[PDB]
């Protein structure tokens, strides 16, 4: 209680990010010999990832999550890192951001613009398609309502599948499935049983179609007032962390589709060939608008070797 800090998150209390932010504060507790308590405000009670983004700059708020992608709102060609299908797992994740030029770039402008510190990187999970009815293949995608975040990459991806997307908030998911309001939604597996969406979506698809990293971010008016010795806590709790965060998803994978057929859901495996070739005149549309910039992103990221971590 010298530092009294708060770590804000979409996620809910049974999230794989709210167990990790646990660790995570836990820690901190300790190795700071009680000076740092982190105090957690899940389930957006604190607004959206872009509210919080904006607590981190202004020093309301002291630490959030947020997706690498999440920056092609101040970056444009950021976008590059939820193009769906571009991005082929988390290594190439982690190497796009942290050994390309463009990745270390984007960290160096959340400095220097955005009044964000970067902790540690962590696997949120592959996003996966659920529904209120079967998708077999991508014509079961015609006129589906599929629910989206407030991001242009996701709404991309439900447009160029032939999608209608409705965008909504976090929050808002589960009513708008439970109603029907929206036919389905998209989201790693974790997300589906940490929000509990598989008990109002009866089909899971596996489309396999945007990789979530998760960023653990500081406020840099924060950081600045933790000596060195309780920033150097800080930075590696939140690698510690990082580590955990990665392993509760990749575990997941493995294991959930088996607790998801437990539950009734009927899970199946569409044929991503045409997933794949309807997002070509996305990534058309991202060169024209995102410019040279964007094509050298795409250059960057897509000569990465998939096979190897680092
Ligand atoms: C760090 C963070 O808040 N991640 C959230 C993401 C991003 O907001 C979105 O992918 C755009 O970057 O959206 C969700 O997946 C969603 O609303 O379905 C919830 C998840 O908790």
């Amino acid at each position: 209680a010298d530092y009294d800090l708060k770590f804000g998150m979409n996620a809910g209390t049974s999230s794989n990010e709210y167990k990790a932010a646990e660790m995570f504060a836990k820690e901190v507790k300790e190795k700071s010999q009680g000076k740092i308590e982190i105090s957690l405000y899940p389930s957006s009670q604190l607004g959206d990832d872009r509210a919080m983004l904006k607590q981190l700059k202004d020093g309301s708020l002291d630490f959030t999550f947020a997706e690498s992608a999440r920056f092609q709102l101040f970056y444009p060609e950021a976008a590059v890192f939820a193009l769906p299908y571009v991005i082929s797992n988390y290594n190439v994740a982690q190497k796009a951001l942290f050994d390309t030029e463009f990745g270390k770039d984007l960290i160096k402008k959340m400095d220097k613009d955005l009044g964000v510190t970067l902790l540690s990187q962590a696997y949120n999970g592959t996003r996966q398609t659920t529904s209120n009815r079967a998708i077999n293949s991508i014509a079961d995608m015609k006129g589906l309502k599929l629910r989206v975040p407030n991001a242009a990459t996701n709404l991309a991806y439900a447009k160029y599948v032939g999608a209608s997307p409705t965008p909504m908030a976090f929050s808002e998911v589960y009513l708008a499935l439970q109603t029907n309001a929206v036919d389905g939604q998209e989201n790693p597996l974790a997300a589906v049983q940490a929000q509990k969406f598989y008990e109002v979506q009866k089909f899971l698809a596996m489309t396999n179609h945007i990789l979530n990293d998760q960023l653990y971010l500081v406020s840099n008016e924060t950081y600045k007032e933790l000596p060195e010795d309780l920033q150097k806590v800080v930075k590696d709790a939140a690698e510690n962390a990082a580590k955990y965060h990665t392993k509760l998803f990749v575990d997941g994978e493995k294991d959930l589709v088996t607790f998801f057929e437990k539950q009734g859901v009927k899970i199946t495996h569409p044929d991503l060939v045409p997933f794949k070739e309807s997002m070509k005149p996305y990534y058309a549309e991202f060169v024209k608008q995102t410019g040279q910039k964007g094509e050298s992103a795409l250059k960057q990221i897509e000569a990465i070797n998939p096979k190897g971590e680092a």
